[PDB]
């Protein structure tokens, strides 16, 4: 038997560009989409559960193909600066003062509740004290990226760059045969990273089979300072130290050349694409359309909700689209459909599982969620593709489904206990003011 | 007796950037703030009214300084098209279609709705049958500034511009001495617009003491094309013809030199930022930090939902200040405080009444909103000020107030009926589909 049923007014297939299918069901068997009917030939089929939503879309959920998840806990504590001085003089001292295993796991579990409260599904994180945001991942029901972040300097996390790499192997190591949960390396940036550490991370990944996650040419003065430094651009630095394959997930990726375009694609790396950070920190407009066009997989996602300050994947969606229409001057650059693949396929393409997320397909992963359309924001109800890109927003979103688990029910959290959150954030307030 | 008192956790002033009153509450009498005092002070004074607002703040209400409300209606139609294709291909010919006082009347009650119920108080609006829209704001209780579109070419509305401003003037004299309502004159655009029509409107525009709404120097096209056919730059051609002065509101100001900068603040015009619609119609970066700093006004305003797609001041908000940082590379362009300014303060100086709203200050009107930071997003709740711009979400506001009186309790419209508001959306999308 089916374990449920799911039927809508629209859905929203992500297979191809343009494709909705009206008044037509879900059927979901073994956490995977089993069939796509139309809702007429569902009565007539039996089901644990049944759950119509006139006037909803149902769509893939959202992937966050990068964040800082624990970074919730410092929303709106520094407005204003531009990377360098953000992160040097704001950023890491606070991070000195207040991260720990329980900053991290209570900072992963709020930034969750938000998440999947604006349908988003998967989240490629990237933070410290790994073991905690594993946690957290296993308690929300998301479907999970631990990033394990490696720097040179001393944190309260780890001494050195072989301690940050030993101690997220360790966290790994406890968290193993898990379908949600995958660990991934994440050195931090070019200027934070020696060669000598991204050839270990290089050696680790291909030995492990994991995923690299990377900040890169974030801005004009990483991709600057790397010349005078290391005598090239980070990407070439990169490519001759081995980093660039389609294990790579670069971040960022705002200033690039076109020689750096070509090299992304040749190599088959995909990028996130984080447009209210690079616009907050005044980093400059990655030239998605070009990546895209050159056949890179360019996913988006939020960074850190210090310096966004949302973690709103519909809201990052929209921003994409209309950045990448005004950087061009091109009105039909990332028109909405492509936005949507984006937000969804391509994300799940840059974590290498495209076959089984990131589309409504049959064989696939049910990770799924449904937008009530029957709002002021989004009437007239004509093009549900326009809409989700253009005028819906994260507050419709009103179930979320992961591996066919519900996490979220008419905008009740099924994993998560939200007033715990709320109580954890407001413990935070006091302890950072303090 | 006080009709109300309001206490709230913060109170941002927008009197001074920065300042926010805690725990403190806004007494309401004859429509205005009578006084503003500590939360402890206020159970001793006597109201036919009291109401907490625990982990809210207050401010004032949004002023959305350039819409096209009745486009509510076309929400999604026309998406993917630079401006004068988007005009002549898509926009003007659907107009032509469906627009009279039915379209007019339902389509601005439909955006007054999604108005109110983001934050939005005031509404400098320029559409079509103008006593359609009027009705539309007595109905809701907006402040509403009724814009008579004044074209060449005639339409089902007018047949000429002497039309266009002669059924403008007879609406207009059919809602005298409303003090919520006020018709003023809106030429669309230069190359729309003889300089005979834009003498015309100068004159009645003195006479009669009305705003000037126009849209100018939206894309490069305009700017161009203006040198070509009247021999200068539209702004100098307007100042030529006497329309540049302090009743001018100039919606968008995309393209602009430092001569128009220099030339705007001599004459004390006012300007619309319409950010979404800028991106979206590939039109460009308003230099709004450069107009500032040389003292214009700079409001922000939606413009219509066909090339939005939303009517929500606090998404125009954030992407205004995140798109000044963008464009000018320096993070520091337009902070939160100066944001919110924009969004009111600046919109009541554009329209001539920052004596009136705008802030909240003794004396002013009680336009104001609360916003209810007790939630996910916007948790913690560190600092106000920032999570308005950053964070905060239009499903948040929970009470609107014009003139002290109610337009929204706990998001219930205490003005309109929203399932009327869905209905005649839904009645719409059947006739535009048709
Ligand atoms: O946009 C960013 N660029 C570079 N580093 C960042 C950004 N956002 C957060 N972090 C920092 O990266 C580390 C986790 O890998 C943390 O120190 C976090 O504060
Ligand atoms: O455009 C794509 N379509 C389908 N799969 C893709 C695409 N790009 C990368 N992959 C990758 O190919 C493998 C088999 O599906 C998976 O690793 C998937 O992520
Ligand atoms: O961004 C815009 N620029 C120019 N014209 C516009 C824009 N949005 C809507 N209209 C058009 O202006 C007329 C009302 O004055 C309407 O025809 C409307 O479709
Ligand atoms: O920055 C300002 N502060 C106060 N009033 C202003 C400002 N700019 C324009 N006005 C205008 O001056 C008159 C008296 O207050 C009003 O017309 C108001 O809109
Ligand atoms: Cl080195
Ligand atoms: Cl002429």
């Amino acid at each position: 038997r089916y374990e449920k049923i799911i039927s809508a007014r629209w859905i929203i297939t992500v297979e191809t560009d343009g494709e909705v299918l009206e008044n037509h069901a879900i059927a979901i068997r073994d956490g995977k989409i089993a069939a796509i009917i139309p809702a007429a030939d569902a009565a007539g089929l039996e089901a644990d559960e049944r759950l119509e939503l006139p006037d909803h879309v149902l769509m893939p959920g959202l992937i966050n193909l990068h964040g800082h998840s624990a970074m919730s806990l410092l929303r709106g504590l520094a407005d204003d600066k531009a990377l360098m001085d953000w992160l040097t003089n704001y950023i890491w001292p606070t991070e000195g003062k207040h991260v720990h295993d329980d900053f991290v796991f209570d900072g992963s579990l709020l930034a969750m509740g938000e998440m999947i409260r604006g349908g988003t599904t998967t989240i490629n994180d990237m933070y410290f004290y790994n073991a905690a945001v594993a946690r957290a991942g296993l308690a929300s029901g998301m479907r999970t990226f631990v990033g394990c972040s490696i720097l040179e300097f001393p944190t309260n996390y780890a001494s050195n760059a072989d301690d940050y790499i030993a101690k997220g192997m360790a966290e790994r190591s406890q968290f193993l045969g898990e379908d949600l949960l995958t660990f991934t390396l994440a050195p931090h940036a070019p200027y934070t990273v020696s060669d000598d550490t991204f050839r270990k991370v290089v050696t680790l990944a291909e030995q492990e089979d994991m995923l690299i996650h990377c900040h890169i040419h974030e801005t004009a003065d990483e991709v600057n300072n790397s010349v005078k430094e290391h005598g090239q651009r980070p990407l070439a630095r990169l490519q001759r130290l081995g980093l660039l394959s389609p294990r790579l997930v670069a971040a960022h990726m705002v200033h690039l050349n076109d020689a750096e375009v070509e090299l992304a694609a040749r190599h088959g790396l995909s990028t996130a694409h984080n447009p209210a950070s690079n616009m907050k920190l005044a980093s400059g407009i990655s030239p998605v359309s070009k990546l895209m066009d050159a056949g890179v997989a360019v996913g988006i996602g939020t960074d850190g909700a210090a310096s966004n300050n949302k973690l709103d994947m519909l809201a990052e969606t929209r921003l994409a689209a209309l950045l990448a229409k005004v950087g061009t001057l091109d009105p039909t650059s990332v028109p909405a459909a492509a936005a949507i693949r984006m937000a969804t396929l391509n994300g799940a393409r840059a974590l290498g599982i495209a076959d089984k997320v990131g589309s409504v397909k049959v064989g696939k992963q049910a990770d799924l969620i449904a937008l009530d359309l029957a709002q002021l924001e989004t009437a007239p109800a004509f093009d549900p593709i326009s809409h989700v890109v253009y005028a819906a927003g994260r507050e419709q979103v009103s179930h979320v489904w992961v591996k066919g688990r519900a996490l979220m029910r008419e905008r009740k959290l099924t994993t998560l206990d939200e007033s715990d959150l709320k109580a954890r954030a407001g413990d935070w307030r006091n302890r950072i003011l303090a």
